[PDB]
């Protein structure tokens, strides 16, 4: 109950939310049905519209008007945004040439340049070029300020997960807004776009920018706007808050537009009906910039123009129905649309089987337009698993399609031509970023980046210390003319051992055999130098990775590769090697097919053993440095060391061997040499973070050899591919992946064919940032390069997406 018969007189768009049942006058009162009786009359004035006309110039103030053209309006802070243009011969902001803003040019009393976030729903990245003719204000922000060709949203590319990611720097799995709709089993409660449950604070985790600011003594405008408040009134309210006395004036503001998303759903991303919404958004930007110029703030405020996600063509007829696949369709609940999330209709049902549901949905029709996953098997780059609100069964839906439970759900809800929510690497889901102001660079284009990074920059823009988040602070320094943050490399926690020859062959009883007893100060001086690190500068191009947790491990040198070998996990944490453009692929000789050799540098007690693999009927093994790439028949014996061995399912060896035999060489010839770092990943609790030893759920049968959940590789070369990878004078180029270590290839529907038809497709799907691998391994890469650390941080956040040119 609200005693809604208090009053909004002198309180319109108050910044503090008043405690019930006292009635409210804040920009969200409408949404809670709790405004004071006179809210509309006082706070939502509309009389005479939004623009001064010649005949209103220097009029007598009439408090009924929506905005004013009377002489006193500037000092009152409530002129129409075009007041000066109409009544003072001023030009619109968009008609003035741009001039570099080297320093903030602010009125006295401003302690720091304000930040205004202008967020636009459904603003697809290609609108910047495709709509440029009808968006002159936006085009000026873009070309005069700092801009990316696009900005990557988070998965799912829905509105609430992305806006809240913008506010917090957190993946949806950590902030908790994991979809536009959700069920939470611990609360036993549901969350929807419509309704009042979304207003409960228990859904909203992390610490959003407005709370970070408040806690640190920086005042914040309200980020949320009730939908019925028109855009012109949102702009005028921001401009009014900017005229408050210094002790009352917020330093950060957000504007939100429902467009172009609202229209995009109805007409598709490029419908002819899309021109007008783009025109109208541009006009709103113009109102803001004219209003800022009137208050002498247009060279003082930092403005961010940012989308939450793009928009794809999607219609009714492109719907897959689970009823065409399942027989128990009524025993499941589906969260439907551009992604699928499946749970049991009833938890008092012990007959419900996730395994059988998955099998009924896997590769069942030739043209199938979705792919089922247990959430822990989703590409690691989506970071979409570690939340009790994300159902165990997930469906990744093809771009342009929907999934639904039954046809009745679709024709008893054609309406829509546009939608979004798909995989966040899909081109049509990409959105926009422009930063304009004293703190941003002038006329600068930066490479595409992920929206998880902006929270850190917005904190920097406001002199705030960010709460812990998923951005990599410093990776966006190149956006800024002056940074207050200067990242430093994390300290190594564990220093390695460098073992020499310490064991005799006969101390090993590992059940291994090798035909290598088929066995001179030329060649024997040589091999000792190699085992001491003589070739290390060739295979470790960027220094050794630093181990950032407490553990026991050895550096092992070899002619063709170096490794950091874990005495705890009984395998390398990383193996590093360089393949020049000219390298030769050879095969594994017949006499070496089953060869595994004890490593006399490493004790029996810290080694794997061949018997365990013989005994484990499911588990086979592979090698991290590939034998196919040995530099010589003699160096090839090094690749069969028991310290280069890792556990692999036979189904996985098909993937791995094709990568090592075919694709490494192809990348080296295309990229003019590559450096490769490969290794295992253990993430049994799917939290995106390295597992401790006591978290491992599977061992090779009868042994202490832990089974990886994933294998990664990081492939580095010179950005200027006219220089060889091992002699690169400038910026680096990287692509990486985190392949799931699975006992079957069900994920690839073409897997019964030759690896050349399906393997590379799988690796592309599981593309990763070096930063994802860092979290997953507790390692820190690129510690010794000639590049600046900020540039290295940008490099580690890069994602190679394999999409074509937007
Ligand atoms: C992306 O960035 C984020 C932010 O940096 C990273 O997430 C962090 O990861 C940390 C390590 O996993 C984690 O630290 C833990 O926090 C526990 C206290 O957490 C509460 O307080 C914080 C601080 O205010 C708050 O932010 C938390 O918020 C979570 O939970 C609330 C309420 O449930 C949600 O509203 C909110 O959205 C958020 O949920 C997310 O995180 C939880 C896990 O915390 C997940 O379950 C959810 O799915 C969701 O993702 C909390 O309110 C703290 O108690 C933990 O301590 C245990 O473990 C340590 C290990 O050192 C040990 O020393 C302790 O003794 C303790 O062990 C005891 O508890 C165990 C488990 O109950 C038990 O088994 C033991 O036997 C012991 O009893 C732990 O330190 C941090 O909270 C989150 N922060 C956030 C915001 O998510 C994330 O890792 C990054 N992602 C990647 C890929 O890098
Ligand atoms: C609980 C609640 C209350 C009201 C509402 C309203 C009316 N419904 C709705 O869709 N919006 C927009 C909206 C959506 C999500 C978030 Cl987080 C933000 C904040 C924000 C803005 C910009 C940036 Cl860059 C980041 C965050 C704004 C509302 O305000 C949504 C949700
Ligand atoms: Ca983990
Ligand atoms: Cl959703
Ligand atoms: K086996
Ligand atoms: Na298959
Ligand atoms: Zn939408």
């Amino acid at each position: 109950w609200t005693a809604t018969s208090g009053s909004c007189k002198g309180r319109c768009f108050e910044l503090q939310e008043v405690g019930p049942p006292d009635c409210r006058c804040d920009n969200l009162c409408k949404s809670y049905s709790s405004c004071c009786h006179d809210f509309d009359e006082l706070c939502l004035k509309t009389a005479r519209g939004w623009e001064c006309t010649k005949d209103r110039c220097g009029e007598v103030r009439n408090e009924e008007n929506a905005c004013h053209c009377s002489e006193d309006c500037l000092s009152r802070g409530d002129c129409c945004t075009n007041y000066q243009v109409v009544c003072k011969g001023e030009s619109h902001w968009v008609d003035d040439d741009c001039e570099e803003i080297k320093v903030p040019e602010c009125p006295a009393g401003f302690v720091r340049p304000p930040l205004i976030i202008f967020s636009v729903d459904g603003f697809r990245a290609s609108y910047m070029k495709k709509g440029s003719k009808v968006m002159p204000n936006i085009e000026k922000l873009r070309s005069c300020g700092t801009h990316a060709p696009y900005m990557r949203p988070v998965y799912p590319t829905k509105t609430f997960p992305n806006l809240y990611t913008l506010a917090t720097g957190l993946y949806p799995e950590s902030h908790g807004i994991v979809g536009n709709s959700m069920y939470d089993p611990v609360f036993d409660a549901s969350f929807h776009l419509r309704g009042r449950e979304k207003f409960n604070h228990r859904w909203w985790g992390g610490q959003p920018l407005w709370i970070t600011a408040t806690k640190q003594g920086v005042r914040a405008g309200t980020f949320f706007w009730s939908v019925s408040i028109p855009h012109e009134r949102r702009i005028l309210t921001i401009l009014q808050w900017l005229s408050l006395p210094d002790n009352e004036r917020p330093s950060v503001y957000a504007f939100y537009s429902e467009q172009p998303d609202f229209s995009g759903h109805k007409y598709g991303p490029f419908g002819p009906e899309m021109t007008n919404p783009l025109r109208e958004i541009d006009k709103t930007v113009g109102q803001l910039m004219d209003g800022l110029k009137q208050l002498r703030l247009h060279r003082c405020v930092n403005v961010i123009f940012v989308g939450d996600h793009g928009m794809e063509d999607v219609t009714c007829d492109r719907t897959e129905f689970l009823s065409n696949y399942l027989t128990n369709v009524d025993d499941i609940t589906l969260v439907p649309g551009t992604l699928g999330r499946i749970r049991a209709k009833s938890i008092n049902n012990s007959k419900y089987d996730p395994k059988t549901i998955i099998a009924a949905l896997t590769c069942k029709k030739p043209d199938q337009h979705f792919k089922p996953y247990m959430k822990q098997h989703l590409p690691k780059r989506l970071h979409y698993a570690n939340n009790r609100r994300i159902e165990d069964i997930h469906l990744l839906v093809d771009r342009r399609w929907h999934v639904a439970r039954k046809p009745l759900d679709v024709y008893k809800k054609c309406f829509f031509q546009g939608d979004h929510g798909f995989d966040n690497k899909v081109n049509s889901m990409q959105t926009v970023f422009v930063g304009y102001g004293p703190t941003f660079k002038y006329r600068t284009k930066v490479p595409p980046f992920e929206n998880i990074e902006l929270y850190n920059v917005m904190c920097d823009l406001l002199g705030l210390k960010p709460a812990p988040n998923n951005g990599t602070h410093g990776s966006l320094n190149h956006l800024l003319r002056t940074n207050t943050f200067r990242p430093t490399m994390p300290d190594e926690v564990s220093r390695p051992n460098y073992p020499g020859i310490m064991y005799l062959q006969s101390e090993f009883d590992l059940g291994c055999t090798c035909d290598d007893k088929v066995e001179n100060k030329l060649e024997e001086l040589n091999k000792r130098l190699h085992t001491k690190g003589s070739t290390k500068e060739r295979h470790l191009l960027y220094g050794r990775p630093a181990v950032l947790y407490r553990t026991s491990y050895d550096i092992l040198y070899h002619t063709d590769f170096e490794s950091g070998y874990s005495e705890i996990f009984l395998m390398p944490l990383w193996t590093s090697y360089t393949i020049s453009k000219q390298a030769e692929v050879s095969s594994i000789p017949e006499h070496l097919t089953n060869c595994v050799r004890p490593d006399v540098r490493v004790s029996p007690g810290f080694s794997q053993n061949c018997l365990a693999y013989k005994n484990d009927k499911q588990m086979s093994y592979g090698f991290l440095f590939p034998p196919y790439l040995s530099s010589s028949p003699e160096a090839k014996y090094d690749a069969f060391l028991v310290t280069n061995m890792v556990p692999m399912y036979p189904a996985f060896k098909r993937v791995w061997a094709y990568f090592q035999r075919v694709l490494v060489k192809k990348y080296a010839s295309e990229r003019n040499g590559v450096n490769v770092i490969s290794g295992p990943i253990f993430d049994y609790n799917y939290d995106g973070l390295r597992d401790t030893e006591d978290e491992i759920k599977q061992y090779v049968e009868g042994s202490s050899i832990p089974v990886p959940t994933h294998y990664y590789s990081i492939i580095t070369s010179c950005l200027d591919f006219t220089q060889p990878a091992d002699k690169c004078d400038g910026p680096l180029s990287v692509s990486s992946f985190i392949l799931p270590h699975r006992p079957d290839n069900d994920e690839s529907c073409n897997s019964s064919e030759d690896e050349s038809k399906w393997v590379e497709e799988l690796m592309k799907m599981h593309t990763a940032r070096v930063r994802d691998i860092e979290h997953l391994t507790g390692l820190d890469f690129y510690r010794k390069t000639s590049r600046s650390y900020s540039e290295i941080l940008t490099l580690k956040t890069y994602l190679h997406t394999y999409e074509s040119e937007i």
